């Protein structure tokens, strides 16, 4: 059930400016 994580991700990542490519490091859910 990647689609969990992957839709928590999408909501977390709402205020990255438009043209963005950036690694994430946090506390995210894990599998
Ligand atoms: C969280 O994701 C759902 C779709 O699964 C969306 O409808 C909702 O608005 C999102 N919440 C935030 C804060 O982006």
């Amino acid at each position: 059930h990647w689609n969990l994580i992957e839709n928590f991700l999408l909501n977390y990542s709402i205020r990255l400016p438009p043209n963005s490519d950036v690694v994430l490091g946090d506390y995210f859910p894990t599998v």
